[PDB]
Parts: C-alpha cells; sequence; structure tokens
C-alpha cells in the first residue's frame, strides 16, 4: 500500500501560557490543553489519511509536569501507527526554553469517506531516531487499547441493561 | 476514613451548541475532553475534600457521535482511590427527551491527584459503592488501575529514551 | 397526564473560569442568566416532552457574588404548569467542597412554552411536588404566576405605547 | 442631587444574526440575547453612575418575537430609575428593517465605591417622550421589584434551612 | 442614491478584561481587531442594504496600550461609496465614566464590497457628510482608497511571485 | 548578536468551522485577524527574548474567499530586526489534504516591541535569512519598515488633530 514518512504529515504548534490560562495556583487548565491536542492531532489524522477524520478514542493523556503561568508550549504532533482505517496519532506538549517535556498524548483516529464509511489509509515510516521510537512502541499500545475496548463493551452492555 | 460513591457524584446537562461542533456537525473530541475533565475534578474534589490535579486521561472511548442540538447528560464518579490519587469515571449519555431515554455516547477515565496547600500529594478518603452501576465500576477499577499503572513504566520508558 | 417535579429535574456542576468573570474577577450577570436558561431550557424539555422556547425570565435575584475559581451547582425544576407554559426554577449554588457546604449565590424564575412541530403552542403535562424543597416551590409558584401575568399585561401596554 | 439626562448614558449595540447564533429552527439562542442585555446594561449603569456596579437583579426579561437568522439585531439601554444607590436599566432589543421589538428587559444595577461598599448615583430625568414613557412607569416597577424581594427572602431562609 | 454616513452608524461597547489582556494588562490586538471587523461590516451591511463581506483591513498603528477595565466604544460608519465597494471607519475611543472623559485611541479603516444573492458584486447607494467631523473623512477618503486599490495589486503580485 | 529567521519561526494550525463564517460559508476577517496576531506574537516573544507587544499591523488583502472546511496553516518569522522593534511576516495557507495542495491564500506583515520588566523597549538581537524565501522577506523589509514608520506619524497627527 501507499506509504508516508511520519514527518510528512507532521503538525506543530506554539502557544504562550497566559495568566487566564491558568488557575489561581498558576497551572494551565487540562481543559484547553486537552482541546488544543485533540485539535492538532485531528489535523495531522486528516492530512496522514488524505480524507476526514472522526476521534475513534482518547488513548491516553498523561500530565507528567506542571505548566505554568508564563510557560512557552510547543505542540508536536505525527502518526505512529497506521491500522486498515486507523491511526495513531501522538502529540508531545513541550515547555520552551531546548525543551522539556510536559505531557504525553495518544489518541486514534478513524478515516472516512464521503459515504460517512471508514476509508483506507496510507502505511507510515519513521525517518529519525525518536520518530523510531514512537513507531517502534506502538504495537504494544495498539494491542492494549484492543483489550480495552474488549473490556468496555463489557460495561457497555452492562449499562444499557441498568436502563431497562 | 471513607467516602460512598454517590456522596462525591456529579452531574451535568448540557446542551450542544454550534461553537462545540465542527462542520461536520460533530461536537470536538478535545471539549468532550474539556467537560468530562471538568466534571471528573469537581468529584475528585469533592472526595478528596482537598484541591486535585489531573494526573491523567486514562482513556476516552467516543461510542456514538455527538450532534448540535444534542442534549447530553454527564455522569462522573470515583471509582477508585488509591493513597493519593482516585480515579474518576464519566459517563456521557445522549438524553431523548421525547422518550425519556438515553445513549451512552462516550465513555471515559481519568486519574486525579489530591494536594495538600503546600502542593504535595495528600491522602484521600477510601470509597464504597451502593447501588448496582456504582458496583459495576467500582468492581471493575482493580484491572484498569493496574493498566494505568502499566502505562506509566512505558511513559517513563520513553521520558528517559526522550530526553536526548 | 402528570409528572413529578423529580422527573425532569435538572443538575450543573461547573466550575467558574476567567473567561467567564470581569475584572474584578466576578462572573458575568449575562453568562450567568445564559447558564440558568440552558439547563432551564432542558427541564422544561424534559416535563413537556416536546421544545420549548424561553417566554420570559421573570426573575434573576443575585445574592451573593460569584468569583473565578468557585464551583457551582444548578438545580431546575418545573415549578408550575400553565395550558402551555412552564415555570422554572433554578437555584444557584456555590459549593463549599472542603466542608461539605453550599451557598445559595443566586436564584432564578422563567417562564417556557411548549411547542409542536408545526411551531404553535402545545398542551403540557401536569406537575406534582414530591419532597419539601419540591413542595415549598410548588406552593410559592401561584403568587409567581400571578406577577408575571400581571407584567404581560405592562409588557403590552409598553409595547403599544413604542408603537409610534 | 445631580442629575443626567437619560440620554447621556445611553448605549447602543447592533449585531447580526448569524446561523451559528440560531438553532435548527433558526431561532436565536437566549442566552445569546441575555448576554448581550447584560453586557449593555452593565455599561450604560458604569456610564450613570461614574463608579463600577454590580447587577442586583434581572427584573425582567421578555422574549417578544422570535429573532431570526439574518435578522440584523439594534440593542438600547438606557437609566429609566434612579433611587439612592441602585439603577434601573432598561433595555430594548429591535429588529432593525424603520424598527420591529424583539425584546425588553429591566435590569437593577447597583454603583460600588472603591472600598467596594454601595454609593451614591446621580438622578435622572427624561427628554423625549419615549424616555418619559419609561421614566414615568418605573416607579410601579421598583415597586413590584422590592415585593418580589420581600417574599424571596421567605424563599432564601426556607433553602437555608433545609440544608441543615 | 444616496445616504448621510451617519444614517448607517453602529456602535459596539465593550470594557476589557483580564481574559482579554497579555501579562502585563494590555488588550490583545487580535481581540480589537476581531471587534472592528464585527462592526464595520454591520455598517457596511447596513449602508449596502445587502450582505457585504470585508475586502480588506488597512493598517493598525497600537499608539497607547489598551488596559484591563477600561471601557472602549466602538463606531463605525461609511466614509467612501465606490460602485461596489464602500469604506469603512472606525473609531476606537476609551469611555473614561469616573472622569466623564472620552479619547480616542485608534482609528481604523476597512473595505466592505457588497454581494448579491448570486455572491457578485452589486451597486451600493452613494454616502454624504452633514458634519464637519464627517466631512473630514469624507474628504480625505479618496487618497487612501485609491492607495488601498493599488496596493491590492502590489498584494497579489506578492502571492503570485512567492507561488514559486 | 544575530538569529536565523527559522530559528524562532511558529506555527498554528487550524480548520474554519461554521462558527467561525457569515451566512454564505465564508471566513470573518477578525477571526483570522485574531490568530495573525497570536501566532505572530509568539514568534516574536522567541526571537526577542523577552515580552513583546504589537507595535502595529500592515494591512491585509483578502483576495480569496476562505470557505468552512478549510485547513488553515499559519507560519510567522521575523523578516527584519531593528532596535527594539521587529518585523513579523505572516504567511496564512490554505491545506488541501484531498490533493496534496498548499496554497498560499493570504500574506500579513506586524510590527512587535520587545519591553523589558519595566515596560521599557529592550534591544533584540538581529535576524538573519538562509533559503531564499526567506531572505526575499528579509531583503525587502527595509522599505515597510520605513514606510510604516512613516505612518506612524500620520496616525499620531490625525488622532491628535480629531481630538477638538
Ligand atoms: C483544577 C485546576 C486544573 C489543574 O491544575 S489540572 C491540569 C493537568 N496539569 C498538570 O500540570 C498536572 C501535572 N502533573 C503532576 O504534577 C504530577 O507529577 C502529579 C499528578 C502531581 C504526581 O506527581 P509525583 O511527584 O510524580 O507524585 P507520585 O509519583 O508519588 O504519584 C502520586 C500519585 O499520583 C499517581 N500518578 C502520578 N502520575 C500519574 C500519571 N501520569 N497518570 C496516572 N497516575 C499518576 C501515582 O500513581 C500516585 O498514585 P498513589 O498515590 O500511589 O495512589
Ligand atoms: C431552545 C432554543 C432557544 C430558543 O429558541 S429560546 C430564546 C427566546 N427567543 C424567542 O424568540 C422567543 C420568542 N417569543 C415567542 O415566540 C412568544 O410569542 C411565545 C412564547 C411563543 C408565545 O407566543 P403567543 O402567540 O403570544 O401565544 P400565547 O399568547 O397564547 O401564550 C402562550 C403561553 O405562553 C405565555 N406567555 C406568552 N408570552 C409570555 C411572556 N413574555 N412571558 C411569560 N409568559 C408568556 C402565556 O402566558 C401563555 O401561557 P398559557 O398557555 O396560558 O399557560
Ligand atoms: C468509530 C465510529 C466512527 C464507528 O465505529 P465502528 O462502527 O465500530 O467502526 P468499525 O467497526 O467499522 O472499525 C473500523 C475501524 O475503527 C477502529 N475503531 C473502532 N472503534 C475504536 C475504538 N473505541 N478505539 C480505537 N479504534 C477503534 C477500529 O480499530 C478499526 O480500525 P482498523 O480496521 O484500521 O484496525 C464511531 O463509533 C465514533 O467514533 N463516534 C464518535 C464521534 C466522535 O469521535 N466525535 C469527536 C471527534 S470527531
Ligand atoms: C447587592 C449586593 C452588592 C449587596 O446586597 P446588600 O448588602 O443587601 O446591599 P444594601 O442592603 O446595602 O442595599 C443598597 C442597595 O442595593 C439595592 N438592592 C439590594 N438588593 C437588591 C435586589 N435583589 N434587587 C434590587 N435591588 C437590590 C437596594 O435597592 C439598595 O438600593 P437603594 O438604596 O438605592 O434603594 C450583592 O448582594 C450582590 O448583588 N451580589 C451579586 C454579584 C453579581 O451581581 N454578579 C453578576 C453581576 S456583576
Amino acid at each position: 500500500r501507499p506509504m508516508k514518512s511520519m514527518s510528512e504529515s507532521k503538525c506543530y504548534k506554539n502557544r504562550q501560557v497566559f495568566p487566564q490560562d491558568t488557575n489561581h495556583h498558576h497551572t494551565m487548565f487540562g481543559g484547553t490543553l486537552m482541546a488544543n491536542i485533540d485539535e492538532i492531532a485531528a489535523i495531522t489524522a486528516m492530512k496522514h489519511a488524505g480524507a476526514q477524520v472522526v476521534t475513534a478514542s482518547t488513548d491516553s493523556v498523561d500530565f507528567l509536569k506542571p505548566i505554568k503561568t508564563g510557560d512557552i508550549l510547543q505542540y508536536v504532533a505525527m502518526v505512529s501507527y497506521a491500522g486498515t482505517s486507523s491511526m495513531e496519532v501522538v502529540v508531545q506538549i513541550r515547555i520552551d526554553d531546548k525543551h522539556d517535556l510536559a505531557a504525553l498524548s495518544y489518541l486514534t483516529f478513524v478515516a472516512l469517506d464521503d459515504e460517512g464509511k471508514p476509508k483506507h489509509v496510507p502505511g507510515v515510516y519513521p525517518e529519525d531516531d525518536v520518530e523510531k521510537w514512537f513507531y517502534d512502541t506502538a504495537p504494544q499500545r495498539v494491542e492494549r487499547r484492543k483489550a480495552r475496548r474488549i473490556e468496555s463493551k463489557q460495561t457497555i452492555e452492562y449499562l444499557a441493561q441498568a436502563q431497562h
């Protein structure tokens, strides 16, 4: 199948952190971060897929270090895994000084056709070491995400029964 | 000291406005995550009786598309209490006001950490369920928690690698 | 056909963000009114089992200042059911998560009208209280309703005069 | 006491109604209207008072005619009554063609000093007929607002008892 | 066919809040520009008697910092009428309610084009001044118009050239 | 002291949604301008190594309508370095993910000034280009700078004159 580099659809974001972006302890609101993460990931996935996409799941968001008033942020997003119709997008959130990693997130997107049906996406390959790390560690993440979906179906059925 | 899941359980009924949705009239994943985080944090704060921070979004499963004009019900509760951490589960339902029936649109799990005035992790009360759904989430929590703990290991591996 | 006040009762737990407050860190009256209207409409829709429109905001009493960082609980319910109209009462409380205690920050009464698919006023179910607070608002509704009806007269006088 | 004309602090607003401002039946959201109303009223009150102000209450908002996608709106706000430290602001919302009155609102504001204590405001006088209508009909509205406050205190006490 | 400059004059009043400012309490240029575009568009729309689009924004100089708590009045009117295009002049004033002071902080010029339902440029009424200030803007418009028209060519050229 | 133009280059990616457009699916100029100002400021801040303020925005020509669903890439870099001031050039491109097409829709120039903690203008590093496109902007900057500097005088004059 047609292949793309991870760099090819890679997206960047630069953002300032203002007092209105943080709580009274000067820590940036998680919701704002989450909104930015999803936004940049969706564009990256659309670029890789060459089609419209939908967020299937947020696999994880880890908040490693507090982001503070006055900090400058750089977001880096890229496709780290390509299934048949699905993509894993990895998003790094760094505090710009040289850069410190403030947060790490993985999301899964599904490409859709004009009919709204899942559509095939190109494969992806890394070119430099970091890209290779994310590419190499993805299959394990994917398998875990799949196991979690399996368990989730049990909960959904229980919750559907709870309503009747 | 222990609290019931009901003591800190939180609800939110919300309309989905155009500012919340994309060009396909589907609610932003980022916005949903921000709303989820917002209500979950309040639940965690109520349970801990102290300030909290979002440690992670463990997962968000986007089950059914949420559309402009939909009515949503968010339900959040503490399903697990560690030493300093809490798992909050958030159910996001699409309310059918005409038929008094609701569809589960999304399911999310998050981890919060309670802090003292000095800003260091602080002990939280234990938690216990009382009704069936509470018991379902409470009973299935240990397996999720083990996964979260497993993820932390990998995040640390990636951080360690990225420091290059 | 009659419904209990509990059947359509709605809740909202919300954090107050900087985007919601002025330079004195006080929440906008307009924003509070928008949130009030939003939750009240959902309650009215649930009760009517049909689409609704806001006929009027009968009053909003701003009792205690709401500040950036506050946690709010909104509670909305139908306190009166006319032929096509409903009175919805909304309580806005400031939650003290530390002490599990809340202060009443604002009180509001609104009138909604149910509509059919053709867009004309439509009959709504009757309403009855079950617990003490519900009974309080239900019992005091007739006096408020007479005031609202009295106001309509004056609004019509003013409209009639303004047509000049 | 020092006196100001109603025209002296009068404020205007012109706004377009876009599809994103209206629901699926092309009717403008009440919350947006309410937000604009409070915003313009607060500025009018500040201008009249020559000081910071707070919204004491929203005395009423009547939605007389549906506002639709593509409509052009004009807001007119002015002080129609001046107590000792308080002001009534009347806000007219018109659909611009010659103009049709879509909504009518009355709010009460309280002027505060730098210490945050209620402060005396100038008196107000009308100059043209419409201003005179609003000025002339105010005392009755004020008295009704006062009677309503009296009743509200009973509810607040009941709700405060309900919590213990 | 001719209209006065005052006939289509539009207003917007808004105060500057902390969420609108940087770390030192200075208003964002983008917020100001968004507001300018909004009010100018309404004026142009009213004068044209049809939908409009922004063809261009002339430069804007920020001479003095606009600060948290400042109250701004935006005033817009048509200063020139071409065939299908209009120059809109927007005055941005700081209202100092405390001292009854009204200072002009910034001046902005924009060009709007009237369009028909087919989306094609449409003839507009002409415009005429009535007082000295209106006449000043009216008199100085032609030079600005000829310069921006030349500038459009320069812009097209630069874009075409860079696409290489 | 010198920095490359690429060294402080900043990015922002955002798609155009219905809430961002007028009745005919065309993007608001104000939204574009807000985005431009945001990304330019971050670039200037990074290059300066200090806080910055927008001194001015050169004119912007809207040559082609930006439409609902378009994906925009904002790219900002410093094209000129004065003593305390910088010219920031912002390219706005429409990414067409479907066809792997990247077209330059608009170009914008802004002037930023670096300030010290006292709020006084501060010396900035110089800037140098490395590739042809950077060099083009670098080469054409002085003319733009001298013209805007003259224009500031004109702006001050006009404001001083109108205050009469
Ligand atoms: C309400 C206002 C909005 C906000 O402030 S929240 C927006 C999120 N923004 C942030 O900046 C959060 C930054 N993250 C941090 O500060 C973290 O390091 C945090 C949560 C304080 C933990 O600090 P540490 O020094 O690592 O403490 P610790 O290692 O002993 O762990 C304490 C408990 O927290 C858990 N934890 C830490 N990191 C986690 C993670 N990524 N995901 C899930 N769980 C995590 C950890 O398992 C531990 O649990 P327990 O105490 O054994 O029950
Ligand atoms: C959820 C999406 C957001 C929205 O659409 S709501 C934002 C508000 N925007 C609007 O455009 C509402 C416009 N207002 C209207 O359309 C009204 O005329 C309305 C409510 C439909 C009533 O239409 P009418 O032709 O006058 O019908 P009607 O005179 O027979 O009265 C029907 C019931 O409604 C009541 N009512 C009408 N106007 C009212 C008012 N200002 N304040 C309080 N109550 C009012 C009226 O008392 C009557 O009650 P009942 O049926 O006897 O129980
Ligand atoms: C995913 C969705 C589009 C349809 O689900 P579906 O019918 O089960 O799709 P399919 O069964 O045909 O599976 C096809 C792909 O979807 C992936 N997928 C489906 N659900 C997933 C989930 N919870 N998590 C991760 N991947 C998922 C599958 O892995 C598969 O990818 P692959 O074949 O490349 O391996 C829908 O459930 C959904 O996501 N609604 C939410 C709307 C939304 O996301 N709004 C906010 C962001 S736009
Ligand atoms: C009103 C408030 C400032 C303090 O109330 P208070 O202590 O009772 O004030 P006072 O008893 O000293 O009364 C002084 C004035 O307030 C007026 N007032 C007080 N409560 C009022 C109410 N519910 N409705 C109308 N007027 C009221 C009184 O009429 C009086 O005016 P007057 O002397 O000119 O006739 C406070 O309760 C409040 O409004 N908090 C809400 C914050 C807010 O409004 N946020 C959104 C908008 S900024």
